[PDB]
């Protein structure tokens, strides 16, 4: 049968977790206008020649909401850790999300991808090489994305699936 992947998108408020998830699943960019909440989004894709089902949990970046935190972190198979390249604080916050995940999973080897989003904007304060250097320290892939243009979006999620598959040997 088809394998399903429970992917969890985490990161600071406003970095574009929802917009990435909606661009991946629905192929359009949300900004000014209203939208209905779902929080869990599903998609069939072919990655490296194997069809699979993606189940994406789009988490809140507000720290005051975390009832599901140890929940959705416990049920997730891999994590997209998102910061925005114009938000130094959200890049600094990656450490805290990676530590939360490691604790909840009780593992030093959790499938994860570091995502630097909003790479269409000119106001960059996080250098690509600095984020690459951090991802190398963790041993995980780094991808730059734009939910506005779709640059990198498929690649970020598919790379996470490839990390889960590699882990599962
Ligand atoms: N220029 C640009 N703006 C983006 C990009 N991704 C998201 N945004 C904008 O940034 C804002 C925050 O995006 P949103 O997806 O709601 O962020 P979030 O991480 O889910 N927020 P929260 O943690 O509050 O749930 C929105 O105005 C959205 O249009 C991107 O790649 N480029
Ligand atoms: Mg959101």
């Amino acid at each position: 049968g088809m394998t399903e992947y429970k992917l969890v998108v985490v990161g600071a408020g406003g970095v574009g977790k929802s917009a990435l998830t909606i661009q991946l699943i629905q192929n359009h960019f949300v900004d000014e206008y209203d939208r209905t909440i779902e929080d869990s989004y599903r998609k069939q894709v072919v990655i490296d020649g194997e069809t699979c089902l993606l189940d994406i949990l789009d988490t809140a970046g507000q720290e005051e909401y975390s009832a599901m935190r140890d929940q959705y972190m416990r049920t997730g198979e891999g994590f997209l850790c998102v910061f925005a390249i114009n938000n130094t604080k959200s890049f600094e916050d990656i450490h805290h999300y990676r530590e939360q995940i490691k604790r909840v999973k009780d593992s030093e080897d959790v499938p994860m991808v570091l995502v630097g989003n909003k790479c269409d904007l000119p106001s960059r304060t996080v250098d690509t090489k600095q984020a690459q250097d951090l991802a190398r320290s963790y041993g995980i892939p780094f991808i730059e994305t734009s939910a506005k243009t779709r640059q990198g979006v498929d690649d970020a999620f598919y790379t996470l699936v490839r990390e889960i598959r590699k882990h599962k040997e």
